[PDB]
């Protein structure tokens, strides 16, 4: 579509002869950028994608117990995702009298539905996240593409042959050990809506073959997840600072910011 030039704007010189990172992979082998703090200039993107009024949705399940981790998810969410641009959160629980009256900037609201064209014409992209996680630092437009998935934190520095994919030939979600680019996490993912609606129905297509061949995902949804993602490329991979758990992996050189965590 069109796109409306970019304002003057004075920032440092990117330098052709200094890496961003010397100690990370930045680009994967299909060109896709591999998201890491000092790779991006927040402020160039987030004017490019101002100038087209984006609005991304955000979609969370809540359902039991875990609507009790809805209020820190959305007060932390109002201080670092996406700000500055139109947000609409989508909660889906079983427990809508539950949800937290939570206090919302402008430009931003949320939509609780009891437990799709809807999101064609409400959002440009969506973003699939657990409930029990907080933000602790910046999330933004930085991660918006197409497609785009997330190095699971407990396996971005292993070899292909011990990611945990599904190693069962009789299962859809079936990866050999001589496959696989990175093991991504089930927990965030995201693009525009009708990629994810893509992965979203291939998803579910697979997982009914392989309720009737009577079988069952070791990692369920994340194992067909990393399936989807292993034959169709995303366009941008975000690195574990999007998704980290401090208590049990501490706190590495290679992380210069802990984005969105687990919630102890
Ligand atoms: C080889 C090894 O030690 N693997 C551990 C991982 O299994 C742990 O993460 C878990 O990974 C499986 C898939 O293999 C699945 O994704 C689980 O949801 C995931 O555990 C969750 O996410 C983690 C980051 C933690 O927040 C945990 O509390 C969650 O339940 C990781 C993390 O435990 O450690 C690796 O050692
Ligand atoms: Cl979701
Ligand atoms: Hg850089
Ligand atoms: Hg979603
Ligand atoms: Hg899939
Ligand atoms: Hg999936």
């Amino acid at each position: 579509e069109f796109m409306v030039s970019l304002p003057r704007m004075v920032y440092p010189q990117p330098k052709v002869l200094t890496p961003c990172r010397k100690d990370v992979l930045v680009v994967t082998p299909w060109l896709a950028p591999i998201v890491w703090e000092g790779t991006f200039n927040i402020d160039i993107l987030n004017e490019q994608f101002r100038l087209q009024n984006t609005t991304i949705g955000l979609t969370v399940f809540a359902i039991k117990k875990y609507v009790a981790f809805l209020k820190l998810f959305l007060e932390t969410a109002e201080k670092h995702f996406m700000v500055g641009h139109r947000v609409h959160y989508y909660v889906f629980t079983d427990q809508p009298a539950a949800v937290p009256r939570v206090t919302l900037g402008t430009g931003r609201q949320l939509s609780v539905l009891e437990v799709e064209r809807r999101f064609l014409s409400e959002v440009d992209y969506l973003v699939c996240v657990d409930v029990d996680m907080e933000f602790r630092d910046h999330v933004g437009v930085e991660i918006l593409t197409p497609l785009f998935g997330t190095l699971h934190p407990g396996f971005y520095g292993s070899s292909r042959e011990a990611f945990t994919y599904e190693r069962r030939p009789q299962s859809q979600a079936y990866i050999p050990k001589d496959e696989g680019d990175f093991y991504y996490l089930g927990g965030f993912f995201g693009g525009s809506v009708q990629e994810v609606q893509r992965l979203t129905r291939a998803c579910h297509q697979a997982m009914m073959v392989d309720q009737a061949n009577g079988i069952e995902a070791v990692w369920h949804d994340e194992s067909h997840l990393n399936k989807y993602l292993l034959r169709h490329k995303p366009t941008k991979v975000l690195s574990p600072e999007y998704l980290w758990d401090q208590q049990l992996l501490g706190w590495p050189a290679v992380l210069r910011k802990l984005r969105f965590t687990a919630v102890p």
